[PDB]
């Protein structure tokens, strides 16, 4: 009776933080599919959390049982290195594409409602005041610009994705818009995840969001509320907080002198799911001082 | 010996002309693959051309084989019918993409040289003045419009076999741009190949119905005379001392730049000098419901080639060549 | 050392009664395939109780594997509802006959023994008094009839299985005729197992739904309370001497032979002696919209076996059972 | 244009007789796939005959392709041959069955008409004055009896093709009842076709061997010459107005009908009155060891579609074709 | 972070003396694969010891994902009985070269350190005194004399291993010289580890059998205990700066050198002082029905080992083990 | 009715001798595989040859069809160049033994007649006077001489097949010895057939290039005529009841037996007589750079009733004439 969500590359950062509010705030079951469990520390003894090892691009009839078997599908394996997209183009459409073509393929066959994990970079060189899921031009360089293979394969699924919701599959696309909080992706980690500029630590700007704001939006889509996300595409980003690298720099320093363009338009986001993002640029990075404090290691790694 | 050059889906636009200067001009060995020959007439009979029957997403393993067998590999297949962008986006990526794919790979597996037929379409809403395929931003529309599917399949496509040339693979890409000639393809023949619109609207004169005119006509376009189109690609097979390899080619007459429009008032005006056309086309009302220009810089210079048929040369031969050949121009729009 | 005992589709009516048979009554070891647990309460518990996830149209390897470690091999997965048959026959045979073969085929490959659920509708519209297993006549109506599809993919798997037979195959074939008892499998569950009929009426009547007799419901059938079946499936897998290798088995009481009619009729009547029936099934109306006898000898005598419940007997235990799960009842015909 | 008929196991007595009648009397491509061509006589050199090579259970490839190419698909493949019913069940139930059902599935996929041979045997023991494929009742003897994988392998092939029709698959089944004539399968040809006991007499006959009555030979059947069985399959291939769509066929002639024993006698007396067949005829006895009229009502009506040939005729057109080919008359029982 | 230490075939002699030696002296973690425990004892407790079901043969998956997963990689699974060799050559090659060949080709593709069971028969009949890994000629027998398909399989294995080396592979191929212990694996296990000839020896003699001594049993061989073999693995798996990256190490004790006759008096010696063994003992007949010294230089120097057990100390070692497990001495002939 | 033979690797010496005897002297049918057909002159034209296109690696499908359709199966598709068994082992494996297994059990299945091109190679370094297919030991050197993984490779085939010949398989091995004659496979053709010693010599002597003669050249080999090699494997596919079945035969001229110098030096002799390669072959010297080879052939003579005719000097002296009018064709035996 539960509702069954699947999270494929459920140790990543999205993995963690989503199965976190969903074993915490309602009654879903969770099965999450990774190799190693080490961001999710004591979910996994969660009597509703439902840890099975596996990768997709090998553990082929687990995956699809676990498809047949769960309601909501969230396939969140994918290269999402701009370093890797330059120097192996390759490598990034046989995972994000090639790999996850024949899950997207199983929730479509088992009837399931496909939450995937889309990109802000769909959007490209846009020159749009705010990035319109609904309406703004997508827009990248010429082939000999390899980088460009992560936006294209992303946007070719969306599309693939798009063809079968037209037959009838029922899917939601959301583009995570720089995600950052407690639990940050490592620079190699093959999962739509965490903002890599924010780990690591000059006018370019962009709008970071929050996790705890972001998951919030996710948990509305899976709870799809009379039918509401099916079928949409949702931007899920904080506009207000489109800050700068220097600006980064200077909050974060501002930031640990206490302890001893690109904006995202998310109107449907908003109020097709009663949704708002709670958390300042400010707010967001006290959170992650906060969180780290103790655990200085694992920051380095 | 002599170098083999294999043309999956033969039987059509390219597939025909391609052929023909090739059996007619070289010493070269052809291999076209195809479900029929009834686009190739005599071409079959020489002795250097080799149809053989076979379905790409069929015939995996007799495909294949060929690519290992073969110099030069032409995969011509795929929806290009811009309608069934919009109406089946899924069997445009299915085939266009997806079916192509592995025979990319055994280009790539065999050391061959893969001649693939990207598309001007891939430029999508680009606002320079000419497409320029080494500079040129790529630009589609949203998710909800659909027809950009197949600019999206094809663009990924070009950056998969990008992805293999800086593994090794011996690639060239070119970008044909409203190649029009005799034997056009039939506006529902899944290949790469010919003009869809100069198609539809010689159908439309042919069998004396309307000619539709979305915005009265201002999308223009750049018209190629198809042995223009085919003397480049000739140059790009023989690729002298490497030169197209790694590159990509539009190959366009930039100088035939004329609105959609400017082609429906030329062709009805042509139609009406020949007696096999004129009484349909004198029934031929134009009835209403943006600026195309490729780059040919990098193709001119490195492949020693300048087109040469004029707007007016390219239509006429048109018209010349299925003068006695109606019932075919009719079967063009079924 | 002990044996291992695989049952594929594990959670529901007979994968119930049996593991709980196997745990209580030898030293086996039971390997359970199923998606979920809720027909198998605390079994699951027990350590010589071991469930593992898994679909028969997915799961290949795992499958594959666990009939190699196990000893015998009952593949329990079938639709089983007669509305099916007709409504989606090519669905009927995709999983009843083409994804149970490939366990039929690894239970040769590994020298396993088979213990394999035919059906009681193999028969057909048999006229002998008794359905004999080894020289009954099987008649189906003909192919514009889609529900034989059912009672034909079973006679096929079956003459499958004993052309494995006869090339060393150790196989045993049972054909439940209507097993009733606690933890009826609901109607659209996939599994052999339950009286379809026999649980469509308890569902209606603890709903106060009108029950269909059709055909006047003059049909005459035979009822088999669940542990009666059981202890001949456990004759089946210990098989002592090997007596019941090669063998075809129907598996009922002949005693507890009736109508549809006189079925109804005795469940409305048992039903107004329970205070959580009596008030729905008062409102159950019979709608108006030839015999069916296993014979037994062979299971009798081969088996030493005899069943021990009336008709009455069994029908009040189901009764008992679900006085407490009313909506367990409620949801059979869900 | 032209209509496209795709014959797999052409090299045979049905498609032999159909290619024929194809070339001769409309203008329909024949595409034949065999082995070899050692039957197809003359047939081949004809421009509108195709023979390709190819096995169904091996040429998946190929086997697809020509079914996607051609409109009309007419799987004649299986083993046919009662011996090999009793002794080798699986290897029937695995060609006659599982490898002709990947066709059926091509069928479907590409919306091609498909034509399939059913079988008279599917009826089995039905007590029916004349066999209604509309209604009578199908009936097979127990498990323990595998003659009978032949029959209820192609009944369930029956339902398949039946399930599939419900969901949009143009069919036509086809029983052809003991069909003779010129160039008969050998009893070991695994296609479906020609009558097997005309053929093993005829063999006998010839090489001066007993013929064996089973329970006195006493069995009535009904005999139909290929000229008849041929003009209803192409009053099916034309299926003039869709009218054989979704419709199942006996294709026979209830007015020759004829025990074993006749048969066995009528031949011997015609063999007597040729040279050639004679000084062997003499040789043979019949020796002891130890109803079946096709309904064709549906057929005459829908198809327009009468037999014109006597049981008489049709063996004296069959001793006429062998009396200058004895070698292969005494090839056909080996 | 921790290194991780797939062995595939775990459930034996090397798999658990390995993991105990694992667990108790590194950090590593274990990834054992087999289809049972019963030869783990009390390992799978441990929290760095993670033991799941599979077979080779089936889960390709699983262990493909395993392989991925790990950084070492020891498939230990193989046909290693003498009598399989002669009587199912077939058999030897599928599980022995065959079926480990996708585990080696997963090893490249994931980057990992293949750590190999070659063995002690690849040198055949060699002449040389020392056996060298580096410099050693090969010598098998004809064709027809069957029982050389394990030794020329393993060969090839060798080989084929090499050639991935060549290309970029981190292997490490190890050759056990006759090792022996508690835990021997029973003769048809189909697992890589203990001598068989011991295990035969040790067999026949608690169940008071004929022991058999092939030509006299003056074959000379020599003998290791088990926690030499060991040591050497442990060094070769830490792999300290790649020292055994593209190598090959015989771990054998050349100072046990003894005969089978040797053997057999010794075994049935020492089983005179065992109160358990002495009767058994009495009661066994010794029947007539090249040296053998591993070169360990490179071994020694290589990697910092040396053997220190005695033959003498290695056999009371396994009388001690066996002490109060007689049914499970039994067992090893069965 | 008539015995079909199926020929994997037509396109080359054996492929061409063998289809041209069966077609002149039996009512056999050849159903040759290959890519091209250049080396196959008139034959194709012949109404008994049916060539077809395929690749074993590739055509799975259309050789598996072939193997069923045909009552006898000579897979010739082999890297054979000992260069290539040092530079690149894993294609021979992966050719040699890979490619051909599925071969080997679809003749298993389908019930036919294989006949396998084994190698001389497989012996090794066998010490026996006269290598014995039925007795003679196999030594090989150690894993890191990677030029053993052709003769182990083909080893380990030939005891696959004796095991499915244990099951009911009907198969003959047979093992070549330096069968030399006109149409010698290239170097690098990937086909069983011809020595490659023999061929290198040409192919170096007509270009006036070196020859190089390994440890000095004294090892002895035996050297056998295409005709006499032919002879016996006709005998083999017509398999007079059942002779041949089961049975491991060399086929090789024991009587032509000398040292790879005497070879060089009688190559440079034979050189000298014809205008067309006289002045190449004054050009070349020999290269030393830093064990006889005999096979037993008394199973294959009594068994076959076979006896090689052709002595070395006829058969390298058919060889030079052959070549005469096709010197580039020489020429390019070792590119
Ligand atoms: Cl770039
Ligand atoms: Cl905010
Ligand atoms: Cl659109
Ligand atoms: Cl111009
Ligand atoms: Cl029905
Ligand atoms: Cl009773
Ligand atoms: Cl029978
Ligand atoms: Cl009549
Ligand atoms: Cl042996
Ligand atoms: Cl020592
Ligand atoms: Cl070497
Ligand atoms: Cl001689």
């Amino acid at each position: 009776k539960a509702k069954k969500v699947l999270i494929l590359g459920v140790n990543g950062f999205i993995g963690h933080h989503l199965s976190k509010r969903i074993l915490e705030t309602t009654d879903w079951e969770v099965f999450g599919m990774d190799m190693q469990t080490d961001r999710l520390g004591d979910l996994v003894k969660h009597e509703r959390m439902h840890f099975f090892e596996g990768d997709i691009t090998i553990n082929k009839e687990w995956v699809e049982y676990h498809v047949k078997k769960c309601d909501v599908i969230l396939p969140l394996v994918a290269i999402a290195t701009p370093a890797t997209y330059v120097k192996q183009p390759l490598r990034v459409f046989e995972l994000d594409f090639e790999a996850n073509l024949p899950i997207v393929r199983s929730a479509v066959k088992y009837g399931k409602h496909l939450v995937f994990p889309s990109t802000s970079e769909v959007y490209g060189m846009c020159a749009d005041e705010q990035f319109d899921p609904d309406a703004s031009a997508l827009t990248y360089g010429p082939i000999n610009k390899p980088r460009w293979i992560y936006a294209c394969s992303k946007q070719l699924m969306d599309r693939v994705i798009w063809g079968y919701g037209m037959e009838g599959l029922n899917f939601t696309l959301f583009r995570p818009f720089n995600w950052i909080g407690p639990g940050l992706d490592s620079i190699y980690t093959p999962k739509e995840g965490s903002s890599r500029v924010v780990t690591q630590f000059g006018s370019q700007k962009r709008a970071f969001t929050y996790v705890d704001d972001g998951i919030s939006a996710l948990m509305k889509i899976i709870e799809n509320s009379n039918g509401v996300a099916t079928g949409k595409i949702y931007n899920i980003g904080n506009p207000n907080n489109n800050f700068s690298v220097r600006e980064l720099a200077n909050k974060m320093l501002e930031l640990a002198a206490e302890f001893p363009n690109r904006v995202p338009k998310i109107e449907n986001t908003m109020q097709e799911l009663g949704w708002a993002p709670q958390f300042t640029f400010d707010d967001a990075l006290r959170q992650i001082f906060e969180a780290y404090r103790g655990h200085v290691a694992d920051a380095r790694a």
